[PDB]
């Protein structure tokens, strides 16, 4: 009898990644999803789509400012928009269709519906047509995923206040745009459009823009998504919207001394958090127990309280990114497969696409000084680097954070373009418990942008050989 | 004085990091050099005029013909060729003051001048309507560089017919521009100048376009140099050639299958190979070892065929380029320094520059095989990186070579644009012997041009999740 081994529902990082490995551990598996294609949230409505945009937005803006410098002369520059979102969109379906095509060379069944527990080992798929369909399996893995957060006195249309989905689907370039949330998803934004024309100002509730940052590089960031138009109201709250007019009308009064003001904008940007998803599932009948915001509770194998249930990704504790999701699924699936499972949230590594990516893995300086021990930084701007130069896109720096005994490095930060590919140079190093040197001492290809973090390393133990 | 510790001639990496290295351990140090300024091959005729030129071409290429189906119109463009040489030159000066000052911090003698030896401790400086400066030192490490290469058929003149340095300073965008040699440097410039304007093709003695390459990269980066608008000739070479007024008239013969055709040109760059470059300094004088295709013949240490004298760089035996020069000169230096210096060439990555890059490090599959040893190939294409799709610039694969047993890794071979960053992570891992498990452990930052090395591992020992 071919006996149902894995239902997983959902079809995102978490979902299609798990159903994969698990197909290829020899485990008939079921993912279910009830958005139209495939792609998680990451496909669909954020990384990708949002990482084309800002790629189209940046050539804009190249193409407007920098070609001059290298000979290449243009006569007019524009934007159609039209156009932008569909590559954007070209891309995004086309990655789905891969995935879906990934289910069929795995053997993964594809069950198109809306996952509700019937028992902690049967779900009733709710919606194909107003049916119902029964999948049934020995373990079962929640995948569900995460969505919006809300904004207390600002609700959402889909009209001039947006959400994720609808700042990366407008249909004209507002003239003024202001982004309540000041994170990644929303100096993302903030730039994309920025970029394209807008004029954008972001407000935000907290001391600085993007908490877990390191503050260093924070401040360095900062300072450049301003030096090139971005302002930033900090510390302030907001009463109430106003849209009964041209554009939104915000009523911002700060975090305390309640004295209101109000900024003009077409349309506002919500980057507000985001949080887990399991309504609709059915959670009760089984009752999975959660925790005080809504992430489902589970234990070093990812089990639920059910015996038979399982949750990773962006329903479960943890940083909420594509990969810390793809990673449980897997780490999942190999431990039901008996084999040993390895996750590790303290080096899933933490890009902002922004002009200036700002790529971290390790701890910060700030984490690290909380730890009492004795460490050593060591920097290198790509001011000096000779590829950089040799382009004229020198903005950024590398630096490094070690232990002063032992020269473990603890963090590597890195404010640059293409900052999340030389990232991965210090977070493989940063796996394997190695120290500045070590990275140091390999050969590195000249030019490269990655010369950098090679000096940046020196600069950690020893001294730099050229600042 | 304050001269007399350690005496380099030569201003090139091997040199201005010889010694920086230098004085940075305790010598008092004299770098002298001929030339105008600083830089080294790889700063004012190589590496670098060439990358800024790589790129600049390549933006005027992309605003041509990328661009639209980004949503970014342009209604005209051209090449103000006299700014692209600029930047070029602008650059490449300002590259050069800051070695000049890196001199200044660390102390080292900067002595400009035509270095000759007088003695094993002696060297007879001097100049071109000049004087004749005084320098004697202890231990010498002569770091002379390397230079163009004959031929039947050579015509070392500026502008009719062109060497590396002519290429990189034309005046005048060639119709129909023809490059002999078919390697590293030979591919750069035609894809420059290709993209620029100019029809080229390559006339290659040997059987394929660049040697050194691992075939099954070679096969496809030719096919890709090929659709950008190359026209590669093989198994031929010119014996008969013409200055005769405007432009060349090459007389194709092949290996032996001899005959008479003709290749028409606007100017033709001959990139045959490079050699050392020993002239200058006097060696017919204390008779060193010049015993191979010119190269200064040298030990462990790096210690010549004679007491108090070194060599390092382009002028001994190895690899020729910037990186390779580099690690000599500090592998020498720390040896005198009493410290124990490392050089390993076996690990010296390697860059070629083009449109797709073509980044090697460790092994050739070809190599591999010769070695008679069970292994396994990894492979993965950017067509399925997301990062990748997302942009619309996904040519090219990365591809790993491990050990059947043991799964060491043995090569990383990756063709891609910005493949010359990638490569680290690969580098790194094969400097540590690591395994392809081992880089696939490695939680790598979704979504990233990056992800493509983790699943050429996965692809390696066990089975990727996306292809
Ligand atoms: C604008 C934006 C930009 C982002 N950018 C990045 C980035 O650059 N890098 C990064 O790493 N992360 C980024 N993220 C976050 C990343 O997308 C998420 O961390 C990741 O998708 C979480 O994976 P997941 O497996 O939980 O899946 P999710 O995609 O969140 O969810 C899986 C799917 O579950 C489906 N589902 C839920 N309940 C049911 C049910 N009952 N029945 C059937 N189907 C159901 C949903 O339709 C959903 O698509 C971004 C997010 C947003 C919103
Ligand atoms: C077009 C081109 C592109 C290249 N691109 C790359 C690339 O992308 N990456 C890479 O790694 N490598 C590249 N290379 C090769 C790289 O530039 C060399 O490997 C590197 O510069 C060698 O270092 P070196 O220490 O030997 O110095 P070199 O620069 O070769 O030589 C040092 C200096 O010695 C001076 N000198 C010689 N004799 C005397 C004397 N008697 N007295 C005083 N001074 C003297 C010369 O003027 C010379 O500039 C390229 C080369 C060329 C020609």
């Amino acid at each position: 009898s071919d006996e149902n081994d894995v239902v997983i529902i959902g079809g995102g990082p978490g979902g299609y990644v798990a159903a994969i490995k698990a197909a290829q551990l020899g485990f008939k598996t079921t993912c279910i999803e009830k958005r139209g294609a495939l792609g998680g949230t990451c496909l669909n409505v954020g990384c990708i789509p949002s990482k084309a945009l800002l790629h189209s937005s940046h050539m804009y803006h190249e193409a407007k400012h920098s070609f001059a410098n290298h000979g290449v002369k243009v006569s007019n520059v524009e934007i159609d928009l039209a156009a932008m979102m569909g590559q954007k969109d070209k891309a995004v379906s086309n990655l789905t269709r891969g995935i879906e095509g990934l289910f069929k060379k795995n053997k993964v069944t594809y069950v198109k519906g809306y996952g509700k527990f019937v028992s902690p080992s049967e779900i009733s798929v709710d919606t194909i047509e107003g049916e119902n369909t029964v999948v049934k399996g020995k373990h079962i893995i929640i995948a569900t995923g995460s969505d919006v957060k809300s904004l207390p006195g600002v609700t959402i249309d889909e009209k001039k206040i947006v959400s994720s989905t609808g700042a990366l689907a407008l249909s004209e370039i507002p003239k003024k745009l202001v982004v309540i949330g000041a994170g990644y998803i929303g100096l993302e934004m903030g730039s994309v459009w920025g970029r394209i024309g807008s004029e954008v100002t972001v407000v935000e509730f907290a001391s600085e823009i993007v908490p877990t940052m390191d503050a260093e590089i924070r401040k360095q960031f900062q300072r450049s998504l301003e030096k090139q138009g971005m302002k930033f109201k900090l510390k302030t709250k907001v009463v109430g919207v106003d849209t009964s007019g041209d554009g939104v009308k915000l009523t911002v009064e700060p975090s305390a001394g309640g004295e209101q003001t109000i900024i003009e904008a077409d349309v506002v940007l919500v980057s507000a958090g985001r949080t887990p998803f399991t309504s609709g599932l059915n959670l009760d009948k089984i009752g999975v127990e959660t925790d005080k915001l809504g992430r489902i509770l589970v234990n070093e194998r990812f089990s639920t309280n059910v015996s038979g249930v399982y949750a990773i990704g962006d329903v479960i504790p943890g940083p909420m990114l594509a990969h810390k999701a793809e990673e449980d699924g897997v780490a999942c699936v190999e431990y039901l497969a008996g084999k040993v499972g390895h996750v590790d949230y303290d080096k899933v590594p933490g890009v902002v696409y922004t002009n200036p990516e700002v790529a971290s893995v390790g701890k910060t300086e700030e984490q690290v000084k909380e730890t009492g021990v004795e460490y050593r930084v060591g920097k290198f701007p790509f001011m000096a680097n000779s590829r950089a130069k040799a382009i004229d896109n020198a903005e950024g720096l590398v630096k490094i954070i070690a232990e002063k005994e032992t020269d473990k490095i603890l963090g590597v930060h890195i404010m640059a373009p293409n900052a999340g590919e030389l990232i991965h140079e210090a977070a493989i190093a940063l796996q394997y418990d190695a120290s500045s040197e070590d990275i140091a001492r390999v050969c590195h290809a000249h030019p490269t942008m990655s010369e950098a973090i090679k000096e940046a390393a020196m600069a950690t133990y020893d001294k730099p050989i050229h600042i």
